[PDB]
């Protein structure tokens, strides 16, 4: 069960789909800090709605999409389709992260950590969020310590 929407999610509805991510990523070898590193991260993205479109502007792929807002949403979305994968999809992004991590993508290595180093990283939730912010995310407002906060809050109250 995990929601898929246009749609900001409530804090109840976030935390399904985080337990979600976390089960999965911990089973590709992700540690528990990192994924809520990127969870903390994901929050502010998209509440963490695989379904969601930036601005919630349906069908735009200019602009960004997903877990993440992969952006343009074209680029993801061109992926999906010739990885045979429905691109509106929890799994499907998902897949696409650790294609990402596989293949060295969308990562800049401004933190003096690799996206390979991230994963595995015991650093705090908070200090692997801001990491992800800056290597990976990279929004045009760099300022955002909000993100650390979220990725604490999903530390302690998932499983």
């Amino acid at each position: 069960m995990v929601y898929v929407s246009n749609k900001y999610l409530t804090m109840s509805e976030m935390k399904v789909n985080a337990q979600y991510i976390l089960n999965y990523l911990s089973s590709n070898g992700w540690t528990k800090q990192a994924i809520c590193g990127m969870l903390g991260n994901m929050q502010s993205e998209s509440t963490i709605n695989p379904g969601l479109w930036q601005n919630l502007d349906e069908g735009n792929t200019s602009l960004g999409f997903g877990l993440v807002q992969w952006t343009p949403a074209s680029n993801y979305i061109n992926w999906a389709n010739s990885q045979g994968l429905p691109y509106k999809n929890m799994d499907s992004e998902l897949k696409r992260i650790i294609w990402e991590v596989n293949n060295n993508a969308q990562w800049i290595n401004l933190r003096d950590m690799t996206f390979k180093e991230y994963i595995k990283s015991t650093k705090t939730p908070r200090e692997l969020a801001m990491i992800f912010l800056a290597s990976y995310e990279r929004p045009a407002n760099p300022n955002q310590p909000e993100r650390g906060d979220q990725a604490e809050y999903w530390y302690k109250n998932l499983s």
